[PDB]
Formats: structure tokens, C-alpha cells, sequence
């Protein structure tokens, strides 16, 4: 019993990190096998920011530009390379500490676990969600930049974000592991804004199903509602659209709870048109976006790694 808002173990992730300095500009990395992957915005200095030719840059890089650190062990930089925002650092040694590992990319709604890291040396793990406008409401410092976020499949790290910006509003954006950033961003100081952003409805619907078994139930009641008469309720709140891909996605929380989505659905239709009156659910006085139907199962089930 209980419910909280909960990160995978970072260990696996903690022993990748190193600090990748260049010139000034100090920010950290990501050391697997005899590679670190880091924001190839550390070239930069805080003039180079307005209209970077990374290119002509990168061209006048020696290797030993780069210094690279393990605590207290530097590494000896032999090859670099570009593959769109991210710089591959090439080393005389693999990271004996290199867990499994796939680089995925994670689509709007989807929650991974963030390790804020400044000069190599881990600060603190979150969970947040990539948000419906591509942006995260992390928590970021200057040096926080090649801080990556991460799921985990037992024994496999699934790395889907590279923290690169903050934007306009105090949120925050970056890239794939690819170096391919989330929403219609780019790496250098311009103009840009989040854009508007929705809540994760199939999100807040695991919540309740989450709520439901954890006791709290005073906001069920006695009807059920179709997905497009809901899918109207919804957009006049600023709800994403609820999607058949979504509904069975939240297939095991619909058969353990005894609750059919469209009666959840129903419930929801309700709150939004009529507020929680004075009330909370686990504890939150509004509706929580940011734990997917598999947080959920990883949490009530209890899943290992
Ligand atoms: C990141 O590059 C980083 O940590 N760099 C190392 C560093 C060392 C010493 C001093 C500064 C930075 C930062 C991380 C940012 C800063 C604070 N919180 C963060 O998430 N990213 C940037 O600085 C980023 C780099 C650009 C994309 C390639 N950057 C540069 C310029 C402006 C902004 N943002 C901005 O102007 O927004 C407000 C909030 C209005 C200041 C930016 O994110
Ligand atoms: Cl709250």
C-alpha cells in the first residue's frame, strides 16, 4: 500500500557518467564501451550560442581539446565525430562498469526516470514525463547539461534523453541519444517557447485506477460514457484525445481494479465539470498526468531490476 512518485535505481546509470570539459565550457557525459556521448554544444563558448556553425568549429577540435574524466581517472580522447546534437568522444578504454543498454525514443506521454548530474558526479534522481509540446518540467542547473533520462527492462538501460536547454517558462528540452531533440527545438540562443501543452489523459485515468486500489474511491458513481462523447468533455479542458491504442494499454488496470475504462472515463467527466469539492485522491488536490499505466503495475505489483 502507498503510492509515490518513483524513479528506477540509478546505479547502473550513475556508473556512466563522466565530466567532458572543453576550453571553458564543462558539462557531462555519457562513457559506454570506448565511447562518451555528450551535447556537442560543449565546443561552444557563451559567445558561440547565437548562430553556431558547429561544423567550422568542430573542424579546428584537436582531440586533446577534449578532456574527459572518471572521478579521479582522465581518459585519453583519440576520435571524435558529430551525429546531429550529440558528440561521440572516443577513448583508449571501455567503461568496465557498461551496463546492457538500448537507445530508444519515447513519444509524448511516455515517463522516464532523470539523473541531474553536474561535473560527472550525480546529484539526484526525479521521474518527470515528456510533455504533449515535446518539453519536461525537470529540475536543471547550469553545468545539469549531458544529464540523461532513462527506463530500465530488468537488466537493460533504455537511455531516451539528453538534457540540452531551458526554455522561456523554467521547462526544459533536449534529445534522443541519436541527438535528435523532442519538439521542433535546436541548440543554439534564439527565440523558441514550449508551445501549448495538454494533459496525458490515458495517464490521469492509470492514476485513478492506481487510487482505486489503494483505497480511494469516493469520485466512482452509477453511469458509463462512449470515447467520443468523452473525447468532446475532454478538449474543452485541454485534454489529449483518448486513442484505442490507449484504452488497451490500460487493458490490466481495467481487469485487476473490476472497472471498465468507460466508466473510469465517466468519473473523469465528472471532476473536470465539477472539481474534487474540498477532496483529495492519493493525496493530490488535481488530477496527476505523469505515471503511465506500466508505472503503475511496476508500483502496485511491485516489478524488480
Ligand atoms: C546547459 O548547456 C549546461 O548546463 N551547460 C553548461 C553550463 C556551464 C556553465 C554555465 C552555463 C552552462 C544549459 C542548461 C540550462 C541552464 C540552466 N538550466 C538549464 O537547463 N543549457 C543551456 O545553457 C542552453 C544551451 C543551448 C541549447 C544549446 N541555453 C543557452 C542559452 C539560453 C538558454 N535558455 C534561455 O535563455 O532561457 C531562459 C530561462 C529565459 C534563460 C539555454 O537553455
Ligand atoms: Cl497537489
Amino acid at each position: 500500500s502507498g503510492f509515490r512518485k518513483m524513479a528506477f535505481p540509478s546505479g547502473k546509470v550513475e556508473g556512466c557518467m563522466v565530466q567532458v570539459t572543453c576550453g571553458t565550457t564543462t558539462l557531462n557525459g555519457l562513457w559506454l564501451d570506448d565511447v562518451v556521448y555528450c551535447p556537442r554544444h560543449v565546443i561552444c563558448t557563451s559567445e558561440d550560442m547565437l548562430n553556431p556553425n558547429y561544423e567550422d568549429l568542430l573542424i579546428r577540435k584537436s582531440n586533446h581539446n577534449f578532456l574527459v574524466q572518471a572521478g579521479n581517472v582522465q581518459l585519453r580522447v583519440i576520435g571524435h565525430s558529430m551525429q546531429n546534437c550529440v558528440l561521440k568522444l572516443k577513448v583508449d578504454t571501455a567503461n568496465p562498469k557498461t551496463p546492457k543498454y538500448k537507445f530508444v525514443r519515447i513519444q509524448p506521454g511516455q515517463t522516464f526516470s532523470v539523473l541531474a548530474c553536474y561535473n560527472g558526479s550525480p546529484s539526484g534522481v526525479y521521474q518527470c514525463a515528456m510533455r504533449p509540446n515535446f518539453t519536461i518540467k525537470g529540475s536543471f542547473l547550469n553545468g545539469s547539461c549531458g544529464s540523461v533520462g532513462f527506463n530500465i527492462d530488468y537488466d537493460c538501460v533504455s537511455f531516451c534523453y539528453m538534457h540540452h536547454m531551458e526554455l522561456p517558462t523554467g521547462v526544459h528540452a533536449g534529445t534522443d541519444l541519436e541527438g535528435n531533440f523532442y519538439g521542433p527545438f535546436v541548440d543554439r540562443q534564439t527565440a523558441q517557447a514550449a508551445g501549448t501543452d495538454t494533459t496525458i489523459t490515458v495517464n490521469v485515468l492509470a492514476w485513478l485506477y492506481a487510487a482505486v486500489i489503494n483505497g480511494d474511491r469516493w469520485f466512482l458513481n452509477r453511469f458509463t460514457t462512449t470515447l467520443n462523447d468523452f473525447n468532446l468533455v475532454a478538449m474543452k479542458y485541454n485534454y489529449e484525445p483518448l486513442t484505442q491504442d490507449h484504452v488497451d494499454i490500460l487493458g490490466p488496470l481495467s481487469a485487476q481494479t473490476g472497472i471498465a475504462v468507460l466508466d473510469m472515463c465517466a468519473s473523469l467527466k465528472e471532476l473536470l465539470q465539477n472539481g474534487m469539492n474540498g477532496r483529495t485522491i492519493l493525496g493530490s488536490a488535481l488530477l496527476e498526468d505523469e505515471f503511465t499505466p506500466f508505472d503503475v503495475v511496476r508500483q502496485c505489483s511491485g516489478v524488480t531490476f
